[PDB]
């Protein structure tokens, strides 16, 4: 009965193209309705992003499954830490970073029912992959280059504090469908460039306060050029990821990341008191559900 709720949820997906049908992808699907995180399917501590963005990192102990939800709680980290669990002054907050074990999630549909923590740390649901090396020539010099991709289905935080009055871009960030795509590109000796694309065919960015209730945040990753975002089952907008470096920028599969983090643009990170209420300091995921398109007959 581990996949029944997800099968039933096909009702709510966008209509499959003619000739095709939505099919549960078991590998990235979880109702979290058991007594623990399924260690066959998930890494409680992501092996991919090992040290968080200071001053928060990620601990396995901050990830649990209880009463129908994946719970990623934000806590004071004590003692303070440097890199890789060592003592140091880099980290004083602990969040969670969950990664699917398998990393072959490609074209298809991905969605979570999430309630954000009432906290200035992120509640997120996204996919990513690792960098792949490609050799290039300039004249007559070989240059190593690397690329990877990253698909952000939702980023929010429950509380907004650092609002520049002159540029209040993040004023309503807890009420906007913040989704995104990144084609990461780097040449050896050069800087890592974050290559982004504008939203197209827009219906809405408008969303409900992320910490007040559970909402549905979903992506139809249609093909290598096209990703479409859904809030509470309604189409929001499209992003065509940038073709700067390749005609087919999203032609590589990904793993799922489920992450609780701290951002440099919100320096009023949770204090001890901010995090004293455990319910409030927790991001809740009722489920994660993934689908594949398959020909009907
Ligand atoms: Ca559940």
């Amino acid at each position: 009965k581990e996949y029944s709720l997800a099968e039933e949820h096909i009702k709510n997906l966008p209509e499959a193209p003619e000739g095709y049908k939505w099919v549960v992808n078991e590998d990235y699907t979880d109702e979290f309705n058991g007594k623990r995180l399924n260690a066959a399917k998930w890494h409680a501590k992501s092996p991919y992003w090992t040290n968080g963005r200071p001053p928060a990192t990620f601990k396995a102990e901050n990830v649990s499954v209880k009463k129908g939800c994946l719970r990623i709680i934000n806590t004071v980290l004590s003692p303070t830490e440097g890199l890789d669990g060592k003592p140091g002054d880099k980290y004083r907050l602990a969040g969670g970073a969950v990664a699917s074990v398998k990393n072959q999630a490609h074209y298809g549909y991905y969605e979570t029912r999430m309630k954000a923590s009432l906290t200035t740390m992120s509640s997120t649901f996204w996919l990513s992959n690792r960098p792949v090396m490609k050799e290039i020539m300039k004249g007559g010099k070989k240059i190593k280059t690397w690329s990877s991709q990253e698909l952000d289905i939702i980023e929010t935080m429950g509380i907004i504090r650092s609002v520049n009055p002159d540029n209040p871009w993040n004023k309503t960030w807890n009420m906007q469908m913040n989704s995104n795509t990144h084609y990461w590109y780097q040449e050896q000796g050069g800087k890592r460039t974050d290559n982004t694309a504008k939203r197209s065919d827009v219906v809405s960015y408008m969303t409900d306060p992320s910490a007040e209730d559970f909402h549905t945040y979903g992506c139809w990753w249609v093909d290598a050029n096209t990703v479409k975002f859904y809030y509470d089952g309604k189409y929001m907008y499209t992003i065509k990821p940038t073709t700067k470096y390749t005609d087919t920028p999203f032609d590589r599969p990904m793993f799922i990341h489920i992450v609780t983090e701290t951002y440099d643009w919100e320096k009023q990170v949770p204090t001890a008191e901010d995090l004293k209420d455990k319910d409030k300091s927790t991001t809740y995921y009722d489920w994660v559900r993934a689908y594949k398109l398959v020909p009907i007959e």
